[PDB]
């Protein structure tokens, strides 16, 4: 449009339907009494408005009023001039049908109240959303539909009454138009919608942009949407923005027992839609709808492929028709991946956003929800670990469940509607979150230790490690610009080679707690198979998830045991292990996506590690883990106890002194054993059962203290005497000593000029 | 009251069964009709249970569309045994029952005792009928 | 209303056909001579019997009549409270159709 931005100020006239024209439009529109001044607007707008221009006094701002924008459906600054009425078509029998809103609320019959305005002139604004002033009757006699039946100003004199349809249809077209999915409903992907729609329009608006350019609009491309992406929402938005007959075609629905019956039905539907309008076809479940007749020997699949190559690839078979192929997954290597003929051209269309989860949740809450108490910070936190239309459905379910809990907490309220309960039904962020946890799947809620409230809380210490991990995360989080200025990329992963089970799993949990996304826990056990194909599958899954989500800590167990620096062992096992090691190196190397990823290899034996992995970049940071310390043991035990239990009799200093630097895993085991002893020794587990409400409800009139009080040093000492705490000090010491000797042999001097 | 039904008189209703069903689903979304239980609900709607061809899958898809295309004004949907238990209609798979279950009471001595009381009210079972024994 | 329900015993009046209108019906509400206590029923059912009552003579706290209970299908001891009822319509003229069962089986012109 024009480079000068139109000032959207207050209109000179108070009424929305009446606006002041600009300087050029003060005398351009001729004022005629016998002919209605139909202003050329948006969506075939032929409105008989006044020629009242405030340009005779000053330069009236070109801006609509508060309701005029929703009335005319025209953008601010759009040029509107007095032109012939295009919405007013004169015909042989052009009569305006009545509606229930035109009948309901008006005195007498709808025709009786309409004929006063249907005789010569309506004297009211016949438009959707416009301020329609009807003189007399104290009601609005107008169709509660998209527009008038015959025309805005049809050829119907007073002798030609408004012949209504068979039924008065009201509040039906408006409901659908409101339900018509706006292109902005998906954040970021509205750019894709704009790209496709502009490709359609400009090539049509400018035939030079289509023929003289020599490039026709693409017939269709694969939907870059993952499973359950709510691609139905994408199709609905396309239909709402681009007026077309949406043709949803489920891939499963395209599976038939009669060979060709599904194909013939699909061809018939395509032809019917083409004859119907410049429609849009939605190929649902298209990615799995065929194997491309290459992997599968199914003659039915081959016939379907042939029909598609005939139907989808048809000679101008899309008369302004869009074959939108709703791919099951954006990256699924589908039949059309094998046969790139459906996506014979993929449109450069701007894909979605990341806060689009939060944005869509905000839209849903702003759609009709009154959950004012639902905190937006909680919404953002949930949207950090959420999905697309699926997360929107989860939010809707949480709202419904919280509203049910609130409404069920209230009576029927049949006498009067509780305005506070019904209106402004502020579903609390706590209430909404609880309803979501009850509704949404609970598997992903505990998997991300970012939800677990242990920021190195379960294992007190490792402050240097925690700081290093936090710095690594915040690098392309807080100051990615600083990283660019230095021009340094982040590391791949950490080789935390310390005592086994000392908290390495707890280390991964704390890392995820510092993280915001999930991690990838792996074990060397999954690597073994009779047929050597497991390594490629595991690596592919890891890469896809890392390509899918943010850095997932590759918490690989038996990593050193799996690799063992190759070595060349005998038998099929040795060759398979060498192949697996090479595959793992390739996964950790090559033209990687450079996406957010983290690696956590479990190496209880640093000498059993891979030599190639030891190279920087292959494992990046080879931060061999240390073993537990007595002060560290005291801190970790204190934190673990502080989580559940409160004990005064059992002194933490005495526990630390008795620990004498016991194993951190052993310390956790001792804590669990003491907790179990306290729970069993609990009076509610002991005294209440003892009396069992025979003469008194419990064996004591008052309840006992917390279970920890008083599991004294006796219970802990008994558990410790039962406990092993028998880590091989010589072996772990030798391993750490060898690692340290290598590191010392690895270091150099200052060498500063 | 109002909106009795569609014509639905061809005795065959090949695609007309789907057409009338869609019309009823759309009509109740802007009306206040009653939830008239669908006679032969499983028979008319195979719901991915009868044939591996097109009728059963079409019935399931139409059920999904109706549950995702009707307002909360009538909700004329068969409960419990709507379609066959093995493959019920997608009225629960679509909006309406996709997030909530049914608080069905288990078959206990309460139901048996209530049935016995109803039967005793309807007809004289015995002078000393042991309804507790029957339950 | 109250959360605990009860059961309504037989009418205090010995005669079932003698359903005396309660004093509260003419006191709390302007019960005229041509209208009585309108009984609400199930599935949008309502019936009122035009009977002259004397609230200044005797305020008999009798229960509902057997015929009235059968016609209104009123539950035993249901809480008789006036609440907002938005499902009541009105009309001007109707056609009082006779019972088809009485026409058939009767000798001659029923």
């Amino acid at each position: 449009n024009r480079p000068n931005r139109l000032i959207v100020d207050e209109a000179i006239n108070e009424d929305n339907s009446v606006v002041s024209l600009s300087q050029p439009k003060m005398d351009e529109l001729q004022l005629f009494r016998g002919d209605t001044v139909l202003l050329k607007g948006k969506k075939r707008r032929e409105a008989v408005c006044i020629v009242l221009s405030d340009d005779t006094c000053s330069d009236e701002k070109i801006r609509m009023n508060r309701v005029v924008r929703n009335n005319l459906r025209v953008r601010l600054g759009d040029v509107i001039s007095i032109q012939p009425c295009p919405d007013v078509k004169y015909g042989k029998r052009i009569h305006v049908l009545p509606i229930d809103d035109t009948v309901e609320g008006i005195t007498g019959n709808l025709f009786e109240v309409y004929l006063k305005p249907y005789f010569l002139e309506a004297y009211r604004p016949i438009r959707k959303g416009d301020i329609f002033l009807v003189r007399g009757g104290m009601r609005a006699v107008e169709f509660k539909v998209v527009e008038t039946d015959p025309s805005p100003y049809c050829i119907v004199a007073p002798d030609t009454v408004i012949h209504c349809e068979g039924e008065p249809i009201k509040r039906e077209d408006e409901e659908e138009s409101l339900n018509e999915v706006g292109y902005d409903d998906i954040g970021g992907c509205r750019k894709q919608l704009a790209q496709i729609k502009e490709m359609v329009e400009l090539p049509l608006r400018h035939p030079a942009l289509f023929k003289a350019i020599g490039v026709k609009p693409p017939r269709g491309i694969l939907l870059y949407g993952p499973p359950g992406t709510g691609k139905t929402l994408i199709a609905r938005a396309v239909a709402n923005e681009t007026g077309a007959f949406f043709f949803l075609i489920n891939g499963p629905e395209i599976m038939s027992k009669l060979a060709g019956e599904s194909e013939s039905n699909l061809r018939k539907a395509f032809e019917e839609a083409e004859k119907n309008a410049p429609a849009i076809i939605f190929i649902d479940e298209l990615d799995a709808i065929a194997p491309k007749r290459e992997k599968t020997h199914g003659e039915v699949e081959r016939r379907i492929v042939s029909q598609l190559l005939t139907l989808m690839d048809g000679l101008k078979q899309r008369a302004h028709v869009i074959v939108m192929a709703a791919t099951n997954r954006p990256n699924s290597i589908d039949p059309a991946l094998r046969r790139f003929g459906r996506f014979d051209r993929e449109v450069d269309i701007g894909i979605p956003d990341a806060t689009g989860r939060l944005e869509i949740l905000q839209i849903h809450t702003k759609n009709m929800k009154l959950a004012d108490d639902v905190d937006l910070e909680q919404v953002a936190n949930e949207t950090h670990g959420h999905v697309g239309a699926d997360l929107a459905a989860l939010c809707s379910e949480a709202a419904l469940q919280a509203i049910r809990k609130k409404m069920d907490l209230i009576d029927l309220e049949d006498e009067t509607i509780d305005a506070e309960v019904m209106n402004s039904l502020a579903v609390t962020m706590d209430d909404f979150r609880w309803a979501l946890s009850q509704s949404n799947p609970s598997a992903l809620r505990e998997t991300v230790v970012e939800v677990p409230q242990v920021t190195w809380e379960d294992i007190g210490g490792l402050e240097d490690v925690k700081r290093e991990l936090q710095e690594l995360v915040q690098y392309p989080v807080e100051h990615p610009d600083k990283f660019l200025k230095f021009g340094m990329t982040p590391s791949k992963g950490v080789l935390f080679y310390g005592p086994p089970g000392c908290g390495k799993t707890l280390l991964a949990k704390a890392i995820a707690n510092e993280c915001q996304a999930n991690f990838i826990s792996i074990k060397g056990p999954e690597l073994l198979t009779m047929w050597f194909g497991e390594s490629e599958a595991n690596v592919r899954e890891i890469f896809d998830k890392a390509r899918q989500a943010a850095p997932c800590v590759l918490f690989f167990d038996e990593l050193d045991s799996i690799a063992k620096a190759r070595g060349g062992n005998i038998g099929d096992g040795g060759g398979a292990a060498d192949r697996v090691i090479n595959q793992i190196l390739t996964e950790m190397d090559g033209m990687s996506t450079k996406k957010n990823v983290f690696i956590i290899g479990a190496t209880n034996r640093p000498d059993i590690i891979d030599p190639a992995i030891l190279r920087p970049g292959r494992l990046d940071q080879l931060i061999y883990i240390p073993l537990p310390d007595e002060k560290s043991r005291v801190a970790i035990l204190k934190a673990n106890l502080r989580k559940s239990p409160v004990a005064k009799d059992v002194d933490l200093e005495f526990l630390a002194k008795m620990t004498n630097g016991f194993s951190g895993a052993d310390l956790t085991e001792i804590c669990q054993r003491a907790c179990k002893l306290a729970i069993r020794e609990s009076i509610e587990s002991e005294i209440r059962r003892e009396r069992e409400r025979q003469t008194n409800p419990s064996a004591m009139e008052v309840e006992e203290d917390d279970p920890v009080p008083e599991i004294r040093r006796d219970h802990f000492e008994e558990a410790m005497r039962f406990a092993r705490r028998s880590v091989s000090d010589n072996d772990i010491r030798k391993y750490e000593m060898f690692a340290q000797t290598l590191q010392q042999s690895r270091g150099f001097g200052s060498f500063r000029f």
